[PDB]
């Protein structure tokens, strides 16, 4: 069994909870229920290998967190989120990048940038705008729906597939 420890990151209310439950359980959290930064374990079979994964879903951000520290020094690998309504909270997604490689001391860390609530019409990000985004920092990009269920898995999967081909070039 592989251990795989994610994190999710990025700006207050773009769906990193909701993303992290609907892997996790298969539900959708009520709109209006409150957060809660959490680590979740769950055994899974990502391209045949079975996988634990060991996912921090982080929040709280203005405070310290025993944790988040923690998952962010041995975290091996970042689901960076924003939302396609909200401009803000992608012009973020370069300082929690930044944040990771500082804590990681690397500019070679795995990462997967998401746009989450692709099934809302209101988009202001442009699916291209962040493709390029991601082109520029050698990554993959992933536009989701935790409400409709679209590309969840593939989300966090290609992920761990980042953290894979990490270690098989490493050694
Ligand atoms: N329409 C839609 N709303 C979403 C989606 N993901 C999260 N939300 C809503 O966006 C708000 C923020 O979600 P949350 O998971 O709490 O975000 P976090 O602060 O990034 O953990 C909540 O009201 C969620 O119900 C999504 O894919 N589509
Ligand atoms: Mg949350």
């Amino acid at each position: 069994m592989t251990e795989y420890k994610l994190v999710v990151v990025g700006a207050g209310g773009v769906g990193k909870s909701a993303l992290t439950i609907q892997l996790i359980q298969n539900h959708f959290v009520d709109e209006y229920d409150p957060t809660i930064e959490d680590s979740y374990r769950k055994q899974v079979v990502i391209d045949g290998e079975t996988c634990l994964l060991d996912i921090l879903d982080t929040a709280g951000q203005e405070e310290y967190s025993a944790m988040r520290d923690q998952y962010m020094r041995t975290g091996e690998g970042f689901l960076c989120v924003f939302a396609i309504n909200n401009t803000k909270s992608f012009e973020d997604i370069h300082h929690y990048r930044e944040q990771i490689k500082r804590v990681k001391d690397s500019e070679d860390v795995p990462m997967v940038l998401v746009g989450n609530k692709c099934d809302l019409p209101s988009r202001t990000v442009d699916t291209k705008q962040a493709q390029d985004l991601a082109r520029s920092y050698g990554i993959p990009f992933i536009e989701t729906s935790a409400k409709t269920r679209q590309r969840v898995e593939d989300a966090f999967y290609t992920l761990v597939r980042e953290i894979r081909q990490y270690r098989l070039k490493k050694i």
